[PDB]
């Protein structure tokens, strides 16, 4: 009865914390249903100032520079950490359901943070996946496309900043290993081409 | 014979030595008489000796805890830091992107965990504010009570104060600050409403 205007409400702020804020987003932000909306939320005597605060700056933007300079004001408070946004740079179970909707919902928040699955340990363990479950030349064409582009690179950069040498040494076997499991892939993957052509 | 599933085995060792730093109980598994018996046979391949070399004998010459603390520091240092060596690929660089794709559904069901200083995705308050949506409408009201006071009410305050602190113009912290205020009289409504249940 209350509930879908109280989700309309979080849904909004999480919207305002999501990313910075694009002219077609200002333009929902101060058309005129979004106008009685804010006077309506301002109507409470906790809400008011705040309120006032967010519908004016709003509808203080005019040009591309105002737009600009509140987009600078989100990264450089949010996507530096500055105060990042997340609980526990300032503080269960229920994390998980959250998990779960996070992957649900396709939602992401706009951030400088590097993709998860573009870690290595991921990507081998992808690809450890890939071997019992894929095609040989699905096989290759990852190991070509997302590791062997990449790692000659990662290992030279390894090998100004570690001493000891023992990851430097996982870096280099890593690479000979994915080079020779690609010289073993490229004939299979290529009798099925020479075998799918005739 | 099938070496599928041998290959898998090695990706994975090698996945794991740079999921995680190396602890007590690793060391072990890495360094049994089964596994000098497997990097004995990888060293034998000409193209891995001189790395499988520097791996094995580093971790078969941990012999002390200060040893092994000297290893977990260079991981941590090197991977964890960010300012030497980050293991991401985008950091150093057609058909790349559209394979990340296939890669967060099995990052999802793989449940790996790779060790790391980055905050959680879902600890972002944007997420905890969408999925508190969510819970309005497909959810007992206990539930949502429960992850505003557990969740979110929890740390606030601290985050206003802080984005209060480096917020020069003041809108996002007008926007924290109408967050609370919400939070704060929604818990106020929900309270009565559970508690009449137990009537």
């Amino acid at each position: 009865d209350i509930n879908p205007a109280r989700a309309l409400v979080y849904q909004l702020l999480s919207s305002l914390f999501a990313r910075e804020v694009d002219e077609q987003r200002l333009k929902e932000l101060t058309s005129e249903a979004a106008q009685q909306f804010w006077e309506q939320l301002s109507l409470e005597a906790n809400f008011t100032q705040s309120v006032d605060k967010i519908r004016s700056t709003l509808n203080g933007i005019k040009d591309d520079e105002a737009l600009l300079e509140l987009a600078a004001d989100y990264c450089g408070l949010f996507l530096v950490g500055s105060a990042s946004p997340y609980a526990s740079l300032y503080l269960g179970e229920q994390h998980q359901q959250m998990s779960e909707f996070l992957h649900q919902s396709k939602l992401q928040v706009q951030s400088h943070f590097p993709e998860p699955a573009d870690h290595l340990a991921v990507m081998l363990a992808y690809m450890a996946h890939l071997c019992c479950h894929s095609e040989n030349s699905v096989q290759l064409s990852f190991l070509q496309t997302c590791v062997n582009s990449w790692l000659a690179k990662f290992i030279n950069h390894l090998t100004q900043c570690n001493k000891n040498g023992f990851y430097s040494a996982v870096a280099t076997l890593t690479l000979a290993w994915v080079k020779q499991d690609i010289a073993q892939l490229e004939p299979a993957v290529a009798i099925i081409s020479l075998e799918h052509h005739h």
